[PDB]
């Protein structure tokens, strides 16, 4: 249970990572 | 513990991605 | 004006939010 | 196993994170 939660935690970060580039996409 | 660091790393790493978007959103308000 | 200002206000809760779980992790270790 | 796997996991996800604060730094002085 203690790694299942780490290993979603960190998937959810890579989301996080890939709409932040997008956004810089949209402003530089 | 192993995990005990990782939930460090993983707390670290987010306070990294939220001054992004901080900055990102400042930029956009010009 | 009106999207900048609600994603400033996202981008402060995240710095929060990322803050509190730096200390419950430290919290652990304690 | 699995914390190796985590542990680089981790590690790609930092690399990430600093190259997105070379292009912030580009973008406030632009
Ligand atoms: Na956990
Ligand atoms: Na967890
Ligand atoms: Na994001
Ligand atoms: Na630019
Ligand atoms: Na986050
Ligand atoms: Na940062
Ligand atoms: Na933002
Ligand atoms: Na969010
Ligand atoms: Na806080
Ligand atoms: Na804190
Ligand atoms: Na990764
Ligand atoms: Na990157």
């Amino acid at each position: 249970g203690e790694i299942a939660a780490i290993k979603q935690e960190i998937a959810a970060i890579k989301k996080e990572i890939a709409a932040i580039k997008w956004e810089i996409a949209a402003i530089k």
